[PDB]
Parts: structure tokens; C-alpha cells; sequence
């Protein structure tokens, strides 16, 4: 603890999202959790919900409806869809808000109702929200009040593709993406599908053709391309808790080589602490960024002429979620972006 | 009637699988097993899970007596295979699980393996052991080159679709995933539980030794040179393999059309099943069986389709198919000793 | 399929137990499933409940009420607890029944109600039921109509301990047992505690002093000792799907050595196909019996004078459950015990 | 970083031990690695050996013989064995040294030879070395130049047992211990037995009667009891990377209850940040201390009258190794004990 303390409120902290925010803020010198909510577990001690955090001095969980924000400086929000928009819309003006849900991610409010089953409840506010892909919208994020924190898959995919598309080094046709993620992305909910026995020692694709993150990914790619981009995105559930890898099979622009893609990503992220372009032909392993806020990537040439292969990995729970959220709040509060986010990966 | 089996190079996982599968085979009985590093040792000592099996002690390959052997399963190094197999007696059914006799173009072999083919004559008579596809040929063959795991999972769905001209041979993008058991039992830092568990990574980028084997099969089906994109990934699981093929369909063809053609092609096949509706094949669902489960889906991009195929890399992807082939070449039903259902959970 | 088919009925087949029975019987040349029941999953196709069995020609699930036993030879039962006692009590007479639940394992009626919450609903029937520990009560089981198939932990423990106690080679004082089991024993029920994320890469003890298998184990040991035996049993949930290991720390009788124990178990089980004493100082691995109906064991000298350490492993789902259930039905039907049970361990 | 820099040298850093030290020191404001040795991988960048540490600014590994200690203040040592004593003996008589090997853990030189074959090579230095069980020998560690960092199993075992024995609350007879550990404790050595395929989905006991940690454990227990303590210790290799759990089945002294044991541990470690006694009957999970320098423990009454069950868990790589080493060096350098050791558990 140092500098001036920033009073934090975590809304919807009973999931893994909340556990990670707590974990990360325990290492942050200024951010201090003062209020935590979990409607289904109000009155309970967080240490009772997450035994691994028993040594942390935290306030008892309260129902979000009883949360007092008058003496709070910033909020990390992780509530259900629809309810999020209503709650955030009512929060006081003097606050920094980072919503980890997808509720304020899509600019097209109609595109939201189509993919989430209901009318956008905060259309006015949606126009004020800024997409939290730190390294890409940094300028806009630092003077934004409401930040819509990106989803995990979208984060791993846009970091490499956005800059390449803006520079016109790759075409926007036939972008084939095969993404893999640890099962922690499915949450703590009691589901037969996510049982150790149903997951361990095996894998399988899911969300074929229409995963809810597709619109989010295309939104960012379309803005970079200045034309409607339609991708092929196939996620796969892996028998591991943490870690995410997105492999993008792209067609390069006329005369462009895999090395050209490599050099552009290199100069684009050379000064970026959390986005690292690996050396030579080193292959990024998801195991090498677990527990860190890092994104490791590299690009290789495809056996097929004119094509390239891009591999991007992150800890779906950190840079893919809570890590990026804290990174954004650091930026919004004017603090170094790496504050409390320098934990090196836990390997083995 | 009992068929005397010899297993050359049985100290690996491949050998263990052969022993396990032949344990429930009414006719095939192992009489000879070789291994040079672990020669003289009891197999139950190399693989404690097979301690109840009555097997001969391992012997050096140079001391193996094939005179009283009917069939042979071969699993030797990247070069010693051609020499050894070339010197085996004539009256024998031979199923080589290595990749030494998989490529017909003797030239392509030198390219991807360094040295020149050491048995070009035999190469001409060897038959690619992709059972469901070359059944007729395998039945008449003396020497069968058992397919590799990735190639098996891929050619089964792709060969018939290309022959029927329902998919194009351009931009065939393949992302394959395999359990680390495919890496072998060799002592390596990279394959340690600590270096593998709770994580994944791609490997053999652009230049994996199975690429020409895959293209060979696709090219003949297409009658033109096919160049694919193939990217394998090492998964943190022991058994299981899943190949995802992102293909472009011919004009006017839909994903369902591909589904129906595969359905018709394999309706009578016991070990290749097309799942119903849009059910997704899980590698966990075929572990320990000689099955290959597959299904095809519409791609979000117009004119494209997504094909998913899974097998147990150690069974239908290796030893299972080798036994399926030997049954065929020995005149026995193909499923003999290969009806074990998947071990799930 | 060989001469003389036996029509099998499986009640409560929607769980892992049922799945294992299906897998095993597909290997059985005589046993053929003709009826399968599921409570809140009736009418569905078994291949839909368990995709890995999609190739098996099986009857669709029906309500237990619709079960027609007129043409059924044997019955495998796996139900709630309390529901089992009722259903079995009301079953035909000319039926061979193997109950995998714990309902008919304990002879002490009060002891049951005391460990299962409710009172025994078939006290009269309980007296006819035979404990299904094959190798130990083979003669009784053979002529029994109702067989109470043993639990997994109890199977791994009694096999080595019962003969040793009968032989008076070990004392019944301070029998300390630390058992470890794969999470598959917890069932396919949707529960947070059994999620991959909550189980993977970690272990923990459970049921500390108060596990339902204790009275089952003590019952067998007390009978073998002709005295009331009170043990120390502590189970541990391991991050693996199947496999089970029981480590018994016992005190040997005066003048007895670990080798003496070893030789008695060897002679006791030399002609037993499914109970094997490993050679020399070989340590039994759970990974080495997975998928088989084997129980591998060995006994070692303890550093403390006068003590020994016995290690016993089995696949909790096979010899610890469905495999032994099938072993028992074979015996009851006059078929070789290994019929459909010669599957060698799936390793790796 | 802040407050005068402490230049660190790590001898034998190519293993998990060294990687862990690097990870922990990256979070330490004062400790800065300046020298790292390794013979096999001499000349290589640490980031090439451990890809998860590529963003760290470290010196290339150098052969120990070419190591320069002129600009080093303290040293962490993780050399083979039989090599440690000779090397440490030759280091500058002014460096603070924490040896993570077992070579200086045994005070009785005769015991060392009697257990390792060859004689102790630095018996004179041995008398000077201090056993590094921080919470137990804090005062001595503060003043030591050479600290023999405890092994993992012994640390998890002595923390609970030592206090209880000194208070004579438990007998020193029939102390039965069954311990479990993640395979990371086996090292990064290329070995068939530690392959994913040979470890995953299975467990097995090892070192039956004869594990090298036994004399270390008995040394601590005998000191506490003031008599020779002979224990029963049985380790087990678990299919998980990190984590360790020791379960001690002990006999309580006359009139002593489990609660008495609980209350004494509660009182003993009340002010200890890294040794936590859980509440009520809360069971410690190894998954709940992963990545942290914590030891979670609890005690329960055994089903057998007069007996009790103690469970202690830690991350074998942190509190069981590098975490405690850093903890000790903090004391020796006069820095707050928890400096750079406040990382909360990585769960899930």
C-alpha cells in the first residue's frame, strides 16, 4: 500500500472473475476493495466462498441493492446480462466503471438484442462506453468514465489482427480462427458438462458457427478494415483450467510475407509491456502466461502460398478478463498501467 | 485356428497397445517380441499393467526366429525398418506401423527423412493401410504400410468428398490436436507431466512429416497436386486426437450435402461413424476404441464448411487399424478383437 | 454371443454405474441388456445420455414402473437409497438380483438408519441378501438370489485385510487407513465441488471420521476377527477420473513379519484371477488397473518395528463396482467368473 | 524496487527451484539476481531455458567454476548433492547463504554418512549451519551466515508436530504419516517415470521405508521430544504439478482431546502470517495454497479413541522450497519476513 488509496467496489464477486480481482488487488498498492456484492451469498465472508483467500481482510458480501457508492471511487462490475445495464445506469457520476460483462461491448444496440435475447437497457450510456482493449484504444480509455472490458477470445484475436488490418497487410476474406480455452472460462456454475469427469483427458469444439463473441470480434475487425468483416470462429474447450490460444489462419495482401506481418507487429508492440512478440520462430505456449497479464504471440508462414499463421495466447482469466480490467482502471486513474500486474507466470 | 504373431519393437506404447488388443483376440497370439535396449526383460516389467499376460521375454531383433511366425507387426526406427523388413521371410503377412513404406514417391521420402529409401522394390508392393478406403487392395497385400494417426483422422472424411468433387482442393486449412501419448515413451524434458499438464501448444509448423502422407492421399483423390495447411497441437491429455478441417465447398454444395455423402459412404462401416444432427465429436468419446466419430458443420463464411473427426491416436490412429488390417489380410472379420467400447469417463 | 442368452435388466442406468455396466456387457457373450430405466431421463436414447456408447444397439430408457420382468433373467440395480429397498422388495422371485447401492450391505438395521438418515424398508429381505465380495464369500454368493454388491473402498480394503485377520497375522488395534479415489466415484451429478476447475491439480480429504463405508468395512473385519473392530478411515479425493488406492497401516501379531503377511496373501489368492499380489517390492499403481476388473496389491515392512504397510488398488468403477457386480452375476448364473471381464488395463 | 539493492547469485538455477526463485524475486523490491549458474545449460539465456520468464532481465547462465561472487551479497544454492558441501565451503566468508539442498540439514554427521554412504565433506561448517524452518528457528536464522533450507515434506510435517510434541500433547509412538506431493517435486530431469503419460490420471506410493526426508523429520521431532523418535513415513506421487499434503495420524497424550491440539496450534501460530490454522472443521485443500508461501492446517479427532488426525498443506515449490528460502534470507538481511512473499494463491 502506497500513494493515495482508491476505494474499490466489486459487483458480483462470487465467480472466478471476482476471485481474480481480489487476488490481483491484493498486490495493488493503491486499489483497495471496500465493497463486494453477491446477491446469492449476501452476509457471507468471501473466505467462505473462496477458501484460498481466507487470509485476506475483506468486507462481508452485501446485496448489490444495498451497496453504497457515495464513498467509492471505482467499480469492477460482473453481473448478469441486462441487470448490468440497469445497475450501471443508476450508479453515481463521480465514478470510474469497468464492466467485465459484454453488456456495453457492442455499439450496435440492435446487434445486442439479437445475440443476447433482449433490448439494450442503456442505449444512451452505450454511446459513452469505451471498448477496453488497452493497447489499442489506450487514448480513448484514459479519459473514459465507463469502460466495457473485452471478452477473452476477442482480446487474444484483436491484438494481432487489428494492427495488421489497419496497415492492410492481410486480407479480410477467409479469416479462419480455431480458438482453444481452459474450462475456467465457463465459470463456477454447477453444470454436468463442466465436471472433472466430463472434461479431463479430452477436448471438443463448441459454439460452432455462432459464438456470442463473434459480433464483438467482427466489430473490432470491421472498424480496422472500414468494411464489414465476416470471420470463421470455432472455439474448443480444453482439459485445463487456465490458458487460451487463438490460431488465426489468414491470407496476406499482395506481395506481403509472413516476415512483413512479424515486423509490423514488432514495431507496433515494441514498447508494450503486456503484449510480447516472441523471438524468431518460438511457439507461444498457453502454459507460459498462466497467472500473468501477458499476451505472447508470433506469426508464421503457411504452407499454402500467400497465407500466414498467427498464434496468440493469454491467461483467459487475466489479460483475457480481470487483468485487463485492472490495467484499464490503472490507466483511467492515471497510474502506471502495470501497477499490481507484474506477477510473473506460474510455471510449472 | 491360432495365428502366431511377432512384434518387432514392442517396448513402446505402440507395442503395449498391440499386446492389449491381441489379449482379447481369439486367433492372434504373440509368440515373439523384440526390443534391443530392453532385450531379455519380461514385458510385464516394462509395462506393469500387463503383468497378468503370458508373453515371451523380449529378445534382440537379430535373434528373432520368424521361421515359425505367421504375421508380423513392425514398429522400428526411422530407417532400420526398410532394411529389416526387406530381409524377412516370404511367407508372412507384414503390417508396418512406421512411416517408412507410406510414401510411394521414393523421392518424397528422401526429402522428408534425409536419407534415400532403402527398399524401393518393396515400396512398390506395399499397400497403404487406410482400411475403409483401400480395403480391396489391403486384402490382397503381403506388406501393409499402416497409416499415421493425423492422416487417418483426415483422409477418412476428405478422400470421399474430394472424389465426389463436393469440396475444393484449395485452402484446405487443418488444425489438428493430439494427446501426448503420440510423442512416445522416450525420456524427454518436453514431455514431462510438469512441462505438459495444464497447457497446450502448436508444433511442427508448416513442416510436419505427416504432411506429404496426407497430401498423397488427397492428391490421388483429386487427380491433381493438393497443397494443404496442416498445424498440429500437443494437448495436455494422454489419448485422443481431433482434426478440424476448414474447407471450401464446390458451387451450389451445402454442408448437409457433404454430411449426406459421408453418411452414404460410411453407413455400412462399423469403425467410422457419422454422428447425428449437429452433435459434436469429443475425443473423450472414442478413447480406448477403434472408432472414428465425425460430423460436418456450416461455416459462418458463405461457401465454407467445418469438418471434425476424432479417433484414439493409439488405436484407430495406430495399433487398432494395424490389427483391423491384419484381420482383413488373414481373412477374419475386421472387428475381431476390436469391439471394446470407449472407456468413458 | 455364445449359447444361452441371459436377459438383463438395469434399473437406474443414467449414471456412470449404468454406463460401465453397458460397456462391460457389450463384452459379455451371454449377458444381453433388454431393459434399462432412468427416473428423470425416461424415454430418451441411451446414446444421447452417453455419446461414447452411440454405436450400441440398446433399448430406449423407460420408467422403472414400465419394467417388464416376465422375460428377464437377471437385474442390476442402482438407485437413490431407500427407493432401492422398495423396488427390490417388490420384484419377482425367479430373478437373480445384484444391487450396486448400499441398501443391502449392512446387516445391522439400526446401523443403516444411523448412517443413511432413514429406516430400513426391507428388514426381512436384508437377511436373505449376501455381501458381494466375490473372492471372500464365493460359496454364499453362488446360491444367493439377492446380492448386495460391495462399495469400492470396502472392496480394496477387505480383500487384503480379511484373510490376514482370520489368520491372526495382524492385530485389530490401530488399523490406520488412508484411501485415495478418483472423482468418478462422486457420480455425474452437477455439483460445484466436482467441477474440473475445483478438482484439477489439487487434492483434499473428505468424510473425515464419518464416511458411510466405515461400518461396511468394520462389519467385514469384525466378522473376520470375531470381535468388534474399530478402524481409522480417511478418504481423499484425487484429481483423476478413475482409480482407487487404499493404504493400510497395520500392526502385526507377535513374531510376524511383513513377508509372513505377504506369503499368506499369496497362498490365499494364488488361484484368483482378479486379485493379484505383485512380485517382490513392486508398488501397485492405480494407473495400472484402470479399465480392468483387477485388484493389485502388495505388503511392505513399516519403519516402525512390528508394523506393516499394505497397498491395494482397483478401478473404483470396475472391481470397485460394476465389474464385481458382473463377476457376481456370472457366478450366480453358473458362468465362468471372468466372462466379459478379461479387458486388460488401458494404459497409458 | 526500493531501499538498497541486494545482489543475488543463484547456484544451480536451471531447475524448477531456480525458476521459482526468479519468479519470487521478480516481486521482491530489494533482491536482484545478478549471477546464475548451471553446468549443462551454461551460456544460455534463462528465457530460453524457461520461456515463461522471457520478459525478465537476467544474466546468461554461467558454469559455477566461472562464477564471480565479488559483486554478490547473498547466495541461494540448489546444487546436485555431494557437490554442495564442497562448493559452499569455498564461498567468501562474508556472503549470506541459503542452501536449498539437504546437505546441511542433518546436524549429526554420522547420520549423514550412515544414510548417504559417503562422509559429510564440511562437518566444521555443519556445526555453523542453521535449520531454516522459519517459524520454528526464527531467532537462530536471523543470526546465521549459512542456512540449511528445509525439505518440502519435513516443512509441512514439523510445523504442526513440533509444537505439539514440545507441549507433550501427543505421544511420540505410532506417528503414522501418509504424504502426497505434486510431481514438480521430482524435478525437470528427463525421466521416463515422470512423463505426462506415466503420471497423469494415476498415483502411486514411492520411497517406501527409506525416503531421505525421514532422518530430517525425525531430527526435528526427536529434538522436540528430547528422545529418539521413530516415525512411519510414506510418500505418494500425485498426478498434479504443484501441491503437497501430509496427513499425520497420531496418538494423543492421556486426557488430551483433538480440540486441545487445535487450541495449542491456534495459540502457537496466531501471530504467524504464513502458517494458518483453518476454522472449525474446514479441510485444507492443496489447491488453495498453490503459488503462495502459505501452510494451511487443521486437526480432527480420529474414530479410534485417543487418536487425532492432522492435515497440513503447502505448495511444495514455495513454502516447501524457494518461498521459505526467500523468507529466511529476508530475516538474515534484516528485511520484513514477508517481503515479496505476499502473492495470493492462484485458484482456480
Amino acid at each position: 500500500k502506497s500513494g493515495e488509496e482508491v476505494r474499490i467496489a466489486v459487483l458480483g464477486a462470487s465467480g472466478y472473475t471476482g476471485a481474480e480481482i481480489v487476488r490481483l488487488l491484493a498486490n495493488h498498492p493503491q486499489f483497495r476493495i471496500k465493497v463486494m456484492t453477491a446477491d446469492r451469498k449476501a452476509g457471507e465472508q468471501f473466505g467462505s466462498v473462496f477458501p484460498h483467500l481466507i487470509t485476506q481482510d475483506l468486507p462481508n458480501l452485501v446485496a448489490v441493492k444495498d451497496a453504497d457508492f457515495s464513498n467509492v471511487d471505482a467499480v469492477f462490475c460482473c453481473l448478469p446480462h441486462g441487470t448490468t445495464q440497469e445497475i450501471i445506469k443508476g450508479l453515481p457520476q463521480e465514478l470510474k466503471i469497468v464492466d467485465l460483462s459484454a453488456d456495453f461491448r457492442l455499439r450496435d444496440i440492435n446487434e445486442y438484442a439479437e445475440w443476447y435475447g433482449h433490448s439494450h437497457r442503456a442505449p444512451e450510456l452505450q454511446q459513452e462506453a469505451v471498448y477496453g482493449l488497452t493497447e489499442v484504444l489506450r487514448n480513448e480509455i484514459r479519459n473514459a468514465r465507463l469502460v466495457a472490458n473485452p471478452g477473452c477470445y476477442p482480446t487474444s484475436i484483436q491484438l494481432p489482427l487489428v494492427p495488421l488490418i489497419k496497415a492492410k497487410l492481410i486480407k479480410v476474406s477467409n479469416i479462419i480462427i480455431d480458438a482453444k480455452s481452459g474450462v475456467s472460462g465457463a465459470g463456477r456454475g454447477a453444470k454436468e458438462a463442466n465436471l472433472y469427469t466430463e472434461i479431463a483427458e479430452g477436448i471438443h469444439a463448441y459454439g460452432i458457427k455462432g459464438h456470442r463473441h463473434v459480433p464483438e470480434i467482427e466489430q473490432g475487425l470491421s472498424e480496422a478494415a472500414e468494411s464489414k468483416v465476416t470471420i470463421s470462429f470455432t472455439p474448443n474447450l480444453i482439459c485445463m483450467k487456465r490458458g487460451m490460444q487463438s490460431t488465426m489462419f489468414v491470407e496476406m495482401a499482395p506481395g506481403v510475407t509472413a516476415n512483413d506481418l512479424y515486423q509490423h507487429l514488432k514495431s507496433t508492440y515494441e514498447g508494450e509491456e503486456f503484449v510480447k512478440l516472441l523471438n524468431g520462430s518460438s511457439v507461444p505456449h498457453t502454459r507460459h502466461v498462466v497467472g500473468s497479464n501477458y499476451c505472447f504471440m508470433n506469426v508464421f508462414e503457411d504452407r499454402i502460398p500467400g497465407r500466414a499463421i498467427i498464434i496468440s495466447v493469454i491467461d483467459n482469466l487475466v489479460k483475457g478478463a480481470s487483468g485487463q480490467a485492472v490495467q484499464n482502471l490503472n490507466l483511467m486513474m492515471g497510474l502506471p498501467e502495470n501497477t499490481g500486474l507484474q506477477y510473473q507466470p506460474l510455471f510449472p
